[PDB]
């Protein structure tokens, strides 16, 4: 019953998602708010703790005790250059606690301390509670993801995560080998099969390249950029949009944060209706000094604000090609992970660069990695029987 059930879980740096292999087919579970992803968010207010949904719906009445981006400090030492960097643009403190970074924050008007594992064990507790509401019964057996990147540090630190959420971890995965698992691209027979996942997120960008030998996985590069993704996307969007409202009104918004952060939710919308469609509507009623912004923007002028951005996540492309020491024919597959990569500009360039190639991208992207360690935790949960 529940001692033969596992679930899989990608544990993003933005959005997390929670999957279980069963019957046959992978089940993304939606959250009860009907989201098949959940964002990697914890609140702590005045009356109690809030994570996902509800805790990103109110990150801009409380900015200094709402918590994300604990996947950038997981396993590192307060000292680390890249914890340092990363703390002057984040709103909640961040304290040492011998050489280990611990955010503080407001709870309940008391002020607590939480270790990132602490912070991240609160978002795969969400996680297995999402799941124990679709099966009818608690699921605690579990596969976990992260970066290829990640050094054991972090990995240790990232099954601490899943002991005090109350899973059994079964095995900590790489996010592009459990990408490859999705697509079956491990069961092809015999011979090498050269793999290359462009895993393009909401705040990071990963390229890794693979050798698949015999069911054997092989990490042979990594590239990327951890500090671009979807929201530099829809602040271009948010740049145009302040412009344009004062070419017609003759008024500068950005000084106002309320007018600045609905903007940014309805280009984070409209950026996705591009997606599907060759225009977007904004509808924003009294956006500033009572003042409606009701306007439009093409596929064609979103894909010139962000020209720049989406042309440079062809260099990493390129420098783990050089540090694989492969030619772009010698690559067998292509896969597409994140939300980020729906969008046709995005898949015309990776397209147009691996000469016409076909892309991997009929699983939801921003949902392959979830779907992959669901079907290794099934495959694990059955050896163990
Ligand atoms: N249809 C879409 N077109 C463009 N961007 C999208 C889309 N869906 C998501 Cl999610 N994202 C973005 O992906 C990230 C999460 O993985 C977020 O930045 C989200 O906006």
């Amino acid at each position: 019953m529940a001692k033969a059930a596992a679930i899989g879980i990608d544990l993003g740096t933005t959005y997390s998602c929670v999957g279980v292999f069963q019957h046959g087919k992978v089940e993304i579970i939606a959250n009860d708010q009907g989201n098949r992803t959940t964002p990697s968010y914890v609140a702590f207010t005045d009356t109690e703790r809030l994570i996902g949904d509800a805790a990103k719906n109110q990150v801009a009445l409380n900015p200094q005790n709402t918590v994300f981006d604990a996947k950038r400090l997981i396993g590192r030492k307060f000292g680390d250059p890249v914890v340092q960097s990363d703390m002057k643009h984040w709103p909640f403190q961040v304290i040492n606690d011998g050489d280990k970074p611990k955010v503080q924050v407001s709870y309940k008007g008391e002020t607590k301390a939480f270790y990132p594992e602490e912070i991240s064990s609160m978002v795969l507790t969400k996680m297995k509670e999402i799941a124990e509401a679709y099966l009818g019964y608690p699921v605690t057996n579990a596969v976990i993801t992260v970066p290829a990147y990640f050094n054991d540090s972090q990995r240790q630190a990232t099954k601490d995560a899943g002991v005090i959420a109350g899973l059994n971890v079964l095995r900590i995965i790489n996010e592009p080998t459990a990408a490859a698992i999705a697509y079956g691209l491990d069961r092809t027979g015999k011979g090498e099969r050269n793999v290359l996942i462009f895993d393009l997120g909401g705040g990071t960008f990963d390229v890794s390249i693979l050798t698949i030998d015999d069911g054997i996985f092989e990490v042979k590069a990594t590239a990327g950029d951890t500090h671009l993704g979807g929201e530099d996307f829809d602040n271009r969007l948010v740049n145009h949009f302040v412009e344009e409202f004062k070419r017609k009104h003759k008024k500068d918004i950005s000084q106002n944060k309320r007018a600045v952060r609905r903007l940014r939710t309805a280009c984070e919308r409209a950026k996705r209706t591009l997606s599907s469609s060759t225009q977007a509507s904004l509808e924003i009623d009294s956006l500033f000094e009572g003042i409606d912004f009701y306007t439009s923007i093409t596929r064609a002028r979103f894909e010139e604000l962000c020209s720049d951005l989406f042309r440079s996540t062809l260099e990493p492309v390129e420098k783990a090609l050089r540090d694989a020491k492969l030619d772009k024919a010698q690559i067998h597959d292509l896969v597409l992970v994140g939300g980020s990569t729906r969008i046709p500009k995005v898949q015309k360039l990776l397209q147009d660069f691996f000469n016409g190639r076909d892309l991997n991208k009929s699983i939801n992207p921003d949902e392959a990695v979830a779907y992959g360690a669901a079907v290794q935790a099934a495959i694990l949960i059955k050896s163990t029987r």
